[PDB]
């Protein structure tokens, strides 16, 4: 229906990182090149937001604020499809042109991290997710993280993430024959989406520490990721941002 058709349709399409494999696999030039794709990542992140139902319809602030929030879920989600789906979740594939094989993930000075996250990849077959699964929890990721104040208009928020969790149950429906795997699925895919919140804090406290000692170990962080890790990250380390879970 009408719903599935803008996922599909605002999809976002292949980005690259910009990264010379010809040079060797190095920290700096790698997490270098990590820190150059998720500001590229940001841009089309904050144009499929923005495209959306519903989303213009939240408070500008707000929508500045889910999307400082939410990125590195949204692109560690996306990240760990696209590894299904290209190398069968064999290797991180970030961008085309920034594939992550074992020697990387240890170079990167991140290798348990990538573990977690090629763990995260690999449940998209053990769950043979469905690409309209897929979509439907992304976008669910968007609305997955807030202040512990509250946003700027808080109703208007929940409201539209009560309709989105309705959509992603439309997807669970239109599909299973019989009542009892609808209940199962639902409770496999939010338990899903709860898995990437661990990750994505993982990762949140790694780049800050890295953004931190940029410096001294020769890692560029773009204008756009160097702001939102120095101001929207540390609200989420020191607990004033949390994710929504749908377990305990
Ligand atoms: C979101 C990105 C880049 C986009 C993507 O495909 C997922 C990947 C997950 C690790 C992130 C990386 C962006 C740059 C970060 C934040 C590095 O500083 C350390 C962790 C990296
Ligand atoms: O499946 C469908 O019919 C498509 C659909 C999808 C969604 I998400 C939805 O939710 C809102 C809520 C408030 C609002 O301002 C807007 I714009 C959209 C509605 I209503 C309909
Ligand atoms: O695509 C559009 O709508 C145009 C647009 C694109 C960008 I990128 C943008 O600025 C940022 C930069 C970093 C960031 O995390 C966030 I949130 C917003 C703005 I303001 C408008």
């Amino acid at each position: 229906p009408i719903f599935l058709n803008v996922l599909e349709a605002i999809e976002p399409g292949v980005v690259c990182a910009g990264h010379d494999n010809n040079q060797p696999d190095s920290f700096a030039a790698l997490l270098s090149s990590l820190n150059e794709l998720g500001e590229r990542q940001l841009v089309h992140v904050v144009k499929w937001a923005k495209a959306l139902p519903g989303f213009r319809n939240l408070h500008v602030d707000d929508q500045m604020a889910v999307i400082q929030y939410s990125w590195m879920g949204l692109m560690v989600f996306a990240m760990g499809w696209r590894s299904f789906t290209n190398v069968n979740s064999r290797m991180l594939y970030f961008a085309p042109d920034l594939v992550f094989n074992e020697y990387r993930m240890h170079k990167s000075r991140m290798y348990s991290q990538c573990v977690r996250m090629r763990h995260l990849s690999q449940e998209f077959g053990w769950l043979q997710i469905t690409p309209q699964e897929f979509l439907c929890m992304k976008a669910l990721l968007l609305f997955s993280i807030i202040p512990v104040d509250g946003l700027k208009n808080q109703k208007f928020f929940d409201e539209l993430r009560m309709n989105y969790i309705k959509e992603l149950d439309r997807i669970i429906a239109c599909k299973r024959k019989n009542p009892t795997s609808c209940s199962r699925r639902f409770y496999q895919l939010t338990k899903l989406l709860d898995s990437v919140q661990p990750i994505a804090r993982e990762l949140h406290q790694f780049t800050f520490d890295l953004l931190i000692k940029s410096h001294m170990v020769s890692v560029d962080f773009p204008e756009m990721m160097a702001e939102i890790i120095s101001v929207q990250v540390p609200k989420i380390l020191s607990g004033k941002v949390k994710p929504i879970y749908f377990h305990t």
